[PDB]
């Protein structure tokens, strides 16, 4: 029998709180800083989700249709705007704010979700799931001028900064991310990525494997790399984020693990926009490196 039982579990709450539908979960998030344009954005919507509900049947089944309201009635007074995929799948979203809305749509699945239930539960890191692999496929969408085929350069740079990754410090990803605003005598030693380079053991910790649906590690990642198993940078950058989001999903967020999660993304996403991306655009240019799609 499993450490964690399916299903709704409402918390004992007499009075719930506002969900606040316009604040992004991330506003560091690319989604929402950047211009971007999907066409046949619909289109794209219903496609997307329809992939993913057949691809992650067993965590998008909760999330498909909206709550019952039998078995839940107290769920339409308690939450203000409830949604869903199909609810979501049944709207319009080409016009200007569209892209935005599509987004906060989408976030509220989760928002919602972690209002009603107790955090604690496979049904509320569930949500968090299925808002986190939505925008993994709207994040390669944005990005289709720049995901180029993975060859022999972007390998060997993708390695590099991977490696940067692994080996930065609280002292290197200040500096890189405050500059000269970093404050003195941080720790140069310990390398953040260490409780990431390796999946925790099955034995040790079953509930993760029964919380965690797509486990990922940094020594997995450098291994795909080596072999061949991404096909274009996107591929590669997914891995990545789904290896720090999934420390999110499974730790409290007042754990230092799920703490150094979010610094890791910040700085890695500071490698891939200010670092990777640049010098590929100038080793390009100067006719040193060919890229492909």
């Amino acid at each position: 029998r499993p450490k964690y039982l399916p299903g709704k579990h409402p918390k004992n709450q007499e009075k719930t709180p506002h969900v606040d539908y316009n604040a992004p979960l991330n506003p560091k998030s690319e989604l929402f800083l950047d211009d971007w344009h999907i066409p046949k954005f619909n289109r794209f919507i219903s496609f997307t989700l329809d992939v993913l509900i057949d691809k992650y049947k067993d965590i998008f089944k909760d999330f498909i249709k909206l709550p019952s309201r039998k078995f839940h009635p107290q769920y339409y007074y308690k939450i203000q705007q409830p949604m869903s995929i199909n609810e979501i799948k049944s709207r319009d979203y080409e016009y200007e704010d569209g892209p935005s809305n599509f987004l906060l749509d989408v976030e509220l699945l989760t928002k919602n979700c972690q209002a009603y239930n107790e955090y604690d539960s496979l049904i509320v890191k569930n949500s968090m799931q299925v808002v986190m692999l939505i925008e993994f496929e709207v994040l390669k969408a944005k990005n289709l001028k720049r995901n180029y085929l993975i060859n022999s350069e972007v390998k060997a740079k993708l390695l590099h900064y991977l490696n940067k990754l692994v080996d930065a410090t609280e002292k290197k990803i200040n500096q890189a991310l405050l500059g000269a605003s970093s404050p003195k005598n941080l720790d140069d030693k310990v390398k953040l990525s260490e409780p990431f380079m390796e999946l925790v053991d099955k034995d040790e910790l079953p509930e993760y494997y029964e919380i965690v649906h797509s486990p990922m590690a940094l020594s997995i990642v450098k291994q795909n790399l080596e072999i061949g198993q991404y096909s274009k940078i996107y591929d590669f950058i997914i891995d990545m984020l789904l290896v720090f989001q999934n420390a999110h999903i499974f730790n409290d967020p007042s754990a230092l693990i799920y703490k150094d999660a979010t610094t890791l993304t910040n700085y890695f996403n500071y490698l891939i926009q200010k670092e990777f991306f640049p010098e590929l655009q100038d080793l390009n240019e100067r006719g040193e490196i060919n890229l492909e799609f």
